[PDB]
């Protein structure tokens, strides 16, 4: 079967790793320790493909190795979090400069959508996402909403790459 290598980033407290375990276990996580970072695999099948997914959920040896040999990232803030947000230009700058590359597999993700507190409107997402020519896709690592789209959206770009 085919193997995708998956990087989760983002600012602290974005919801990095309940998204995974939300993929993985379908189970929200309310206080997962913030410091675990590792690497977790799931078989799918996507499109008709049985896929290996080799996440690694970021919070180290590890991280520059997923870093460099890493086929896609999701780019992750918090729909009510404005800093999270913001931050993501850095966190694009960082894997574009690990990949020396424009042009890298990725998908924006506006995580914690189930939030009355919306601080960061989707039209303003979707115009970063727009600038940087991906995919973005709302997530709620509680409900599940989006949480597949947003994996498996991430396969179907490193397929296009
Ligand atoms: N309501 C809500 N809370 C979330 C969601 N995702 C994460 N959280 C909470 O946000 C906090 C940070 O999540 P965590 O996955 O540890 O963030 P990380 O630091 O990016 O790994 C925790 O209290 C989670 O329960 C979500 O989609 N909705
Ligand atoms: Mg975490």
């Amino acid at each position: 079967m085919t193997e995708y290598k998956l990087v989760v980033v983002g600012a602290g407290g974005v919801g990095k790793s309940a998204l995974t375990i939300q993929l993985i276990q379908n189970h929200f996580v309310d206080e997962y320790d913030p410091t675990i970072e590792d690497s977790y695999r799931k078989q799918v099948v996507i499109d008709g493909e049985t896929c290996l997914l080799d996440i690694l959920d970021t919070a180290s040896a590890m991280r520059d190795q997923y870093m460099r040999t890493g086929e896609g990232f999701l780019c992750v803030f918090a729909i009510n979090n404005t800093k999270s947000f913001e931050d993501i230009h850095q966190y694009r700058e960082q894997i574009k400069r690990v990949k020396d590359s424009d042009d890298v597999p990725m998908v924006l993700v506006g995580n914690k959508c189930d939030l009355a507190a919306r601080t960061v409107e989707s039209r303003q997402a979707q115009d970063l996402a727009r600038s940087y020519g991906i995919p973005y896709i709302e997530t709620s690592a509680k409900t599940r909403q989006g949480v597949e789209d947003a994996f498996y959206t991430l396969v179907r770009e490193i397929r296009q790459h």
